[PDB]
């Protein structure tokens, strides 16, 4: 009932009471552990238990639990719910709501932030038009010239489903994928299925390696829609290092923002499936993950072969040699700059202080081990020696499908 | 029931059925995931069934199920129980079991290898002098001069719970820790309380960096004894760089053999709580954690000194610069000196061919990702991109206690 939590580095030991206010399953059993898996309306009903249980928490919060005000906000929300089937959430509960999605983000490590996150409240939106300007608002406001400001941007919730708000891309800034005659991959292969939706949806793709997608986008279960983000809002970094200098003549660029808008955002049972929103990069999101994977844009054979590394063996480690120059790269450019970067020692030093706090603070801190633990270097990240409990509180972030499998036309 | 799970690299999507035969339970509820946390006398009455069922499967295995030679030995094994209120296992038996424990170790990354293993039966073990020799002849055979081979001993199961065969030692060798008056430690942090206990029972200490401890050995539930591994037995190799030359003179060196001998091993329903095993390092296990670990002998800040990398701010990856050239050195000195050693991309591509060929061959391979990725480049290795499932099947290796916080002193 009461759970330990051990750092094996420090041998600091953490009781973990927050879990037994856990509702929804892991997809673990005491038989199988499906730790490793990456992916394991509402009737009025069912509604009006989950704003019961939120609204509790908020009231709470702001040390007005079981006052007046309390009582009748959560009279009010029944009574709207009996005659509308829904409900609307007051802005402090909104911002409230969203702010407490990230901070329950269990796969997150950048949560030491989770306060400092400007909401914008876009519920008055009512066309793609409108999504693309309060998105163009989004990107300006949190890019800020490279001085990143952590933000997400709410639209209309769900109703009866067929008429949900939906950002199609999964960021709202993303590099076009295409296949060629060749039989490879010019561009991120990791958006080939969405780039191909762009061009028969009527895009004109420049056809290069680092095309910024155009936003797809969904109001009220309509047809999505094309729009170009200004090209002078996306904050775009060239990758140099610090001693190659031929490291440039690779052609490698990143963009700035890093904000995801296919997630599905609840709060107090209601659902939120457009919420796009964003902070800025841990350097190995890009520099090991998006450049390096297989799978991505597979660029570790290529860098090798400039620094010339024995190749011939996999116990030279010279893509583990290439991995950290990369990286470093990615850190070095960002910096120079003046982009808001962090690197991956940074973050998790920052993540543990973050548990430290979420422990005395809250009881607690639902953690992914395996999302936290960053893609290199493990073991020297304070994060890997630290146990950490995996648990689903709301509100929260979840995955939802891609629209396309989903809405007809 | 028909578990999926996916390669997110590749798309390759396994199967795993195996599962439905886990009985153990793993920590986890459907509330939450312990995935990470490290460490989350049988009566007459529930030991029928465990020999019944692991004897079902050997049988299976062999193709005899159901056979009178099977029926047979569950009969025999079924007097034996009520009789004694144990049971002794047949060689093939042991030989079987302990394969299988590995087959099932599933925070093993080595196991493409189960089959291969050298079992040497230590049942008719009676005293420490006695565990010592077979222990002595383990390290010589498993050494084989560098060629490392993979084996286990098996000492006398577990019969009251008060005569008990243990290893001391976590793993038969190891490097002494020695903790200063002033705070710091010399040599091997993460030996430093059972160094303390090996002075205590009589152990002169060298008090160097790298001094190999003594075997603390318990026969039969009998007060442990000291002993030495004869020097000439423990195969070392001296750590240096295919480039830097500065490198040799750090004074690192480790020694060949990784051996681990604290663990417990069940086999139908029995207990060996000394069964040490060994096979041979996966480069990493040396160069990331033993070196490079805060709480270990944490050289990360001299080798990085030596390099003259920019240590004013982290974001130089000063450390991931460092940790890699370690790394290489570790690699480097291994196969100069023709001990077998693994580096984790070969030991990982090896792992995922294996982890197939289960899915095709035996329906599942049990997996803890947490302990399979490597502590460097996890990403960069295939076991990154690779979902597992992780669930306990018997026969196992389990963790035990540490003996002397249990062990009732005779004096
Ligand atoms: C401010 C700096 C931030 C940092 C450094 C950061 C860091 C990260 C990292 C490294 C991941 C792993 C994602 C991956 O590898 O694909 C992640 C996941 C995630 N983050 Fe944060 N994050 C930040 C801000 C935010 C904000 C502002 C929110 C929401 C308000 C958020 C919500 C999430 C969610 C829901 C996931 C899991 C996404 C998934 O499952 O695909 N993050 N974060
Ligand atoms: C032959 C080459 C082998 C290699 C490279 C290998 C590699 C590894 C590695 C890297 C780990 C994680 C250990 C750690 O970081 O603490 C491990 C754990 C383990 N291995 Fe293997 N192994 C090998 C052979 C064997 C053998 C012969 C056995 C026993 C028959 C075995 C049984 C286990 C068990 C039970 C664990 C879990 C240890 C624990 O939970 O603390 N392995 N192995
Ligand atoms: C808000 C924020 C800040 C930050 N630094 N980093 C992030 C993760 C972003 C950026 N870099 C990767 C991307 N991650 C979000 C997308 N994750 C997909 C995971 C996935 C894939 C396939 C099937 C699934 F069920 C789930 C977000
Ligand atoms: C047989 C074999 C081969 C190989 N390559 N590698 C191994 C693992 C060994 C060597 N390098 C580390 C060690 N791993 C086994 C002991 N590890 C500690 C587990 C542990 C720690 C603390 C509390 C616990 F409850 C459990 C075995
Ligand atoms: C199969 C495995 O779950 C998958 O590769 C995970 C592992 N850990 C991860 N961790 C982070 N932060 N991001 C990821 O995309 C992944 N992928
Ligand atoms: C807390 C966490 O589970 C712990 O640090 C684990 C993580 N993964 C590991 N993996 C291996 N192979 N060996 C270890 O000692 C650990 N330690
Ligand atoms: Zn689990």
């Amino acid at each position: 009932r009461f759970l330990k939590v051990k750092n094996w580095e420090t041998d600091v030991v953490l009781t973990d009471t927050l879990h037994l206010k856990s509702t929804l399953e892991t997809g673990c059993t005491e038989h199988i552990c499906m730790g490793s898996i990456v992916l394991p309306v509402r009737t009025k009903d069912q509604l009006f238990p989950l704003a019961k249980e939120f609204l509790d928490q908020y009231y709470s919060s702001i040390k007005r639990f079981g006052s007046k005000a309390h009582m009748d906000r959560l009279e009010e929300v029944n009574k709207e719910i009996e005659s509308t089937s829904t409900y609307q959430l007051k802005d402090t509960e909104l911002i409230y709501g969203a702010k407490h999605a990230w901070r329950n983000a269990s796969r997150c490590v950048g949560r030491i932030q989770w306060s400092k996150l400007q909401v914008f409240d876009a519920r008055d939106c009512t066309t793609a038009h409108g999504m693309f300007n309060y998105i163009c608002n989004h990107v300006k406001y949190a890019t800020n010239k490279g001085n990143l400001r952590s933000a997400i941007t709410i639209f209309p919730q769900r109703t009866d489903g067929k008429h949900d708000f939906r950002v199609w891309n999964s960021q709202l800034i993303r590099y076009a994928g295409y296949k060629q005659p060749d039989g490879s991959t010019l561009g991120d292969p990791a958006n080939v299925q969405f780039t191909e939706i762009c061009i028969q949806q009527g895009w004109k793709a420049p056809r290069g390696r680092f095309d910024v997608l155009p936003l797809l986008l969904q109001a009220n279960g309509n047809d999505p829609e094309l729009f170009q983000i200004p090209p002078e809002l996306v904050l775009e970094v060239p990758i140099r290092h610090p001693k190659f200098d031929w490291f440039k003549d690779l052609g490698l660029k990143w963009y700035g923002l890093p904000a995801v808008s296919n997630m599905l955002l609840e709060i107090g049972g209601l659902e939120f499936s457009a919420c796009p929103f964003s902070g800025w990069y841990m350097g190995t999101e890009i520099g090991v993950r998006n450049y390096c994977d297989n799978s991505r844009y597979n660029i570790l054979e290529e860098v090798a072969k400039k620094m010339d590394l024995d190749m011939r063996k996999t116990s030279s480690l010279w893509k583990d040699q290439a991995l950290v120059e990369i990286n470093i790269a990615v850190l070095y450019s960002f910096q120079s700059d003046k982009v808001t970067i962090v690197d991956h020692h940074s973050a998790t030093e920052s993540f543990i202080k973050h548990m430290e706090n979420e422990y005395r603070c809250r009881g607690g801190c639902p953690a992914d081990w395996v999302w936290i633990v960053p893609p290199m270097s493990g073991s020297i990240t304070p994060v890997f020696h630290q146990e950490m409990l995996n648990y689903r509180l709301t509100p929260s972030f979840e995955y939802q499908p891609d629209p396309w499998n989903t809405h007809v036309w």
